[PDB]
């Protein structure tokens, strides 16, 4: 699946990995993340991510 980079801190949201520690199961598409989801490293909002394609 897709990978999205947090432009603030360089954290890669990997859809394949999800973000379980923050309520996100593997295979969760970035667009399907709750609007309140933020980068688990720097706290940047979704808006600060860019899809790596
Ligand atoms: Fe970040």
């Amino acid at each position: 699946m897709a990978k999205w980079v947090c432009k603030i801190c360089g954290y890669i949201y990997d859809e394949d990995a999800g973000d379980p520690d923050n309520g996100i199961s593997p295979g969760t598409k970035f667009e399907e993340l709750p609007d309140d989801w933020v980068c688990p490293i720097c706290g940047a909002p979704k808006s600060e991510f860019e899809k790596l394609e």
